């Protein structure tokens, strides 16, 4: 089949898509990966043996006065900028002209699109390419939701489109999946946990990350990562930092900073010479995959986005848990329920947490002799089913046939 995948422009959805695009290719069929040029041009490579069956198609954002050359991902356009946010979406649904010319010649047997990609479900009607929706999240979290704005753009998507794709299986929430049929009246296809395959990413090793990892103690490092865009104002990371400092623990932090602030104001005074001798912070992009297979790393601080929920538990981690939007909340409960994490205090009502909330799960989950064991063993129980490379690869099948079966 000639199928093609339309991301939206985020890290959290370009990264399993073109994880995706591979595992496709990989069973012979091709794929057109649809997306903007800077974007493409920070991907992981695709392997030399799949380059004729991942072509990707670069559509350039349209200009929008107000959002910057080049910042064509929510990696780039700031949540904290709500201003900026709108003109990223208006140049966004600007690709609907150039994407709808792309596919009528495009001999397509399907399209994929994200959750936004109302135009991209509407050129699939126009042209008649059968299109399923990205959801790529928990069961849980479509069992919530079954249960321009962001909910418009999304229900028009979903309303046009033949099929509802989630990223979980039986295996790991057999509580919701056998529940589940149809989302609005489309049905609902899992494709498995999808866990990143080895070197997909080809990240460097050698990453000033990975070698003071080396040089910790087994399982002694606290890992720290809100993902590629969720916003945390700078109160919120000086309580976050000042929390990691009260737990004591070594830590490596990958932190994004908010906008406007500089590095002198970023950190709490004198945090980073306190803890010189113990923990290391990163304000830029790091080889989050090398660092959870890293020997040295215990526990994640996890703002519980479903990629770093997977990749956190394929190697058995046990989860601190700090979501902060969207499906985060709902990934975070999910893993509580399995006794594999536990979520940093938060106040009902505004969702604000402070220093001792965040001391007070690291202790929980990584220090405390009797409940960090259980944690570590609930983790590795995870881990069984996260990594589980042959299981997941039997659901991609699975979903290849559920393609050709639509066809046929
Ligand atoms: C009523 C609602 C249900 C809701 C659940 C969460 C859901 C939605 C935002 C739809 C898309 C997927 C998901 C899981 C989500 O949070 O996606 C994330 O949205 C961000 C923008 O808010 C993007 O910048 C991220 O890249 C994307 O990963 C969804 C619709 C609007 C909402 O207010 C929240
Ligand atoms: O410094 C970073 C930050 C994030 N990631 C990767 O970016 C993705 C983040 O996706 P997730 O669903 O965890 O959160 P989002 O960014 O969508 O909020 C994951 O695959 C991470 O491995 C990374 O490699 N390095």
């Amino acid at each position: 089949m000639h199928v093609v995948i339309c991301p939206w422009l985020a890290f959290g959805h370009l990264l399993p898509c073109l994880d995706l695009a591979q595992r496709l290719a990989s069973r012979g069929h091709r794929v057109s990966f649809v997306s903007t040029p800077r974007n493409i041009s920070r991907l992981p490579p695709v392997r030399p043996a799949l380059a004729p069956l991942v072509a990707f198609v670069a559509l350039p954002l349209p200009r929008v006065e107000g959002l910057p050359d080049g910042a064509e991902s929510t990696n780039d356009v700031p949540h904290d900028r709500p201003d900026m946010v709108e003109l990223h979406r208006r140049a966004f649904d600007g690709l609907a002209a150039p994407f709808s010319e792309f596919l009528g010649t495009a001999c397509a047997d399907w399209v994929i699109v994200d959750v936004f990609h109302h135009w991209a479900a509407a050129a699939a009607l126009e042209h008649k390419v059968p299109c399923a929706m990205m959801l790529l999240g928990s069961a849980h979290m479509i069992a919530s939701i079954a249960d321009m704005s962001l909910a418009e753009r999304f229900s028009l998507t979903l309303s046009r489109s033949s099929l509802v794709v989630g990223r979980s299986c039986v295996e790991f929430e057999p509580e919701t999946v056998p529940l589940l049929s149809t989302l609005r009246g489309k049905p609902i296809t899992f494709l498995g946990l999808m866990p990143p395959l080895h070197e997909g990413r080809r990240e460097d090793g050698e990453d000033a990350t990975v070698r003071w990892l080396d040089a910790q103690p087994a399982k002694s490092v606290v890992y720290v990562a809100l993902g590629s865009e969720v916003p945390l104002g700078v109160e919120k990371v000086h309580e976050l930092a000042l929390g990691l400092e009260l737990a004591g623990t070594r830590f490596l932090w990958a932190l994004r900073k908010p906008t406007g602030v500089s590095d002198a104001d970023l950190l709490p005074a004198g945090f980073e010479e306190r803890t010189r001798g113990r923990g290391v912070v990163a304000t830029r992009w790091v080889p989050q995959m090398s660092i959870l297979a890293h020997a040295a790393v215990g526990a994640f601080l996890t703002h519980c986005g479903w990629n770093s929920t997977i990749e956190g538990l394929m190697f058995g981690h046990p989860l601190i848990m700090l979501p902060i939007f969207g499906d985060q909340g709902p990934n975070a409960r999910l893993i509580e329920a399995k006794n594999a994490g536990l979520q940093v205090a938060r106040n009902d009502g505004d969702g604000s947490f402070d220093r001792e909330g965040v001391a007070a799960a690291i202790r929980a989950v990584a220090v405390e002799e009797e409940s960090s064991k259980v944690f570590q063993a609930k983790a590795k129980k995870l881990q069984e089913i996260v990594a589980d490379m042959a299981c997941h690869e039997r659901y991609i099948d699975g979903f290849i046939q559920q393609l050709r079966s639509y066809k046929d």
